[PDB]
Formats: structure tokens, C-alpha cells, sequence
């Protein structure tokens, strides 16, 4: 009927972290939630050219408005569970983000359902691979602008990426 | 360097709170030092009591509070897992209770950053006066303000929870 401080901590980490539906966390890189992904007017207003859905649903498929908005789309199916292997998506998502930003005027929304875990993981991987931030560095840069908390398993995967990169 | 558990605390403690204070319970605002110094906001919100869980004894009661009629209790706590907040649980929950028992009463419980020292007394108040368990108190508050008491305060609230629930 009682717990230890570690389980309390895990519960506390499910508290409020997100303040807006999306935040620019890197020049031209917005990180946000499903609402922003479905907000045609805001996607219009912000000049969104690429969308990376890190929570792609085979049921809902590619949002129908993105064609009318000129949006290049990449959905990856992913589940926000410490047991899920998000690393299968690191390089394909990073490359996508790189070529979105590489384009003059390019602007990308990376999103999940909440915008704090699946999506945040791929952004942090993108900064590690393409800008050579440490895992801790990328976390500090992103959390300056959006309260992120990748699940424990995604953090363990990002730590392993951090290890492998810093060696080579 | 940093293990995953350290990465978690860095992410969740080092985020930027959406607001300088949040109503986490009816008439109970939990927030930071900025809000404590925000005369405009204090008046707009109708704050009638302030509990400074980060009180320094060489500053007194904030001077502006008397003219506003704001009643003050300062708790001289440090945000350290070695600091025993438990000796203040009751005196703090009492003050909060009197504030909220007053018609129109509204309290600001604050600390430096509004995540640990102040949050700890808010949780203790909810357990003592509304008989919530620690976990219930946390679920009540966490979606309004992303609190995270330091591990030692969590241990002292676990001690309280067990005592109150025999």
C-alpha cells in the first residue's frame, strides 16, 4: 500500500511540462503535439514545409491537408514505451530533419501525441548526429524552449548513441 | 557521466515552469520568488496570505506585504535532501488551513523556484487536512504545476504518509 521514493519520482515525472502546443527548439525546428499537427492555420502561419510525425497512425494515415499546404511528410510508427526500439528511427529521422533545415526557408514540425517523448527523442538524436552536441548538451538546448521528458528506455537508447558517437 | 536516472532529474527539474505560480488546489497558489515580488499580480489574484518556504531570517517579512494587508509566515528551509522539512509540516499546514478557511482567502505558498520546498508543504497540507495519501496529493498537484520535491523531502513525506495511515 506504500511505495519507495523512486516510484514517487517516476510518478512526479508524469506531471505538467508542456506550455504550448509547439515550440521552436532549434532554428527552424518546431517540436510539438498532435493538436499542432492538426492545426492547418498555424502550420500555414509558421511556414511549415516539413512534418515528421514520430507517432504515425496507420489508421489516420497522412493528414489530408498537408498536400494543400505544400508539406513534405514523414511518419514513423512508434510507441511511447521504454520497451520500444526508437533507435530504428534515429538516422532516417535525423537525415529528414537535416534536409528540411538545409533547405533555405525550410521549417519543420516534429511531433508526437504530447510532444515530450517520441518526438523529443528524435530531435535530440538529430542534434547529436548533425551538430555533435553531447546528449546532455542537446537536452539543455531543447529544454530551454520546451519541457521534454523522453521515457527511460529512450534515454537509455540515447545514452548508447551518445557513447558510440563520442568514441568514434 | 550522467546515468539515465540523473538524466531524468536534469530534464524534469531543469525544465522551465509554464507559469511563475499555479493554482494547484482551490485558492492555493504554488509558485516562485518572482511571484512573491510581483505586487501587481499579488493584488490581481487577491492574495491574502503568503507562506515563504524559502525565508531568510536577515530579510524580514517583505515590507510591501503589510500595506497590502497580506499575512505572512516564513519557513527558513533549504532545498537539500539533508534538510529536515518535517518539523515544519504541521505549522505550515495550519497556516495554509487558516488562510483557506477565511472567506475569500487566497494563499501563495512559494519557494525560490516553486518545485521543492514549497511543493513539499503543499503536499503535507493536503495529507494532514484533506487526508489524501501522498500519491493522491501528488496526482492532485502534478498536472497543475510540475513539482518535484528533492529525494529527502520525498522520504520525509513517505514517513508522514505511513504515520497518518498507520
Amino acid at each position: 500500500p506504500f511505495l519507495n521514493v523512486f516510484e514517487l519520482e517516476r510518478l512526479l515525472y508524469t506531471g505538467k511540462t508542456a506550455c504550448n502546443h509547439a515550440d521552436e527548439v532549434w532554428p527552424g525546428l518546431y517540436l510539438g503535439d498532435q493538436d499542432m499537427a492538426n492545426n492547418r492555420r498555424e502550420l500555414r502561419r509558421l511556414g511549415i514545409t516539413h512534418v515528421l510525425n514520430a507517432s504515425h497512425s496507420r489508421w489516420r494515415g497522412t493528414p489530408e491537408a498537408y498536400e494543400g499546404l505544400g508539406i513534405r511528410y514523414l511518419g514513423v510508427e512508434a510507441h511511447d514505451s521504454p520497451a520500444f526500439d526508437m533507435s530504428i528511427h534515429f538516422q532516417t529521422a535525423a537525415d529528414f530533419i537535416h534536409r528540411a533545415l538545409s533547405q533555405p526557408g525550410g521549417k519543420i514540425l516534429v511531433h508526437s501525441a504530447v510532444g515530450v517523448s517520441r518526438s523529443a527523442t528524435l530531435v535530440l538524436a538529430y542534434l547529436m548526429l548533425y551538430h555533435h552536441l553531447t546528449l546532455v548538451e542537446a537536452i539543455k538546448k531543447v529544454k530551454d524552449h520546451r519541457g521534454i521528458i523522453p521515457n527511460r528506455g529512450f534515454l537509455r537508447q540515447l545514452l548508447a548513441l551518445d557513447r558510440r558517437l563520442r568514441q568514434g
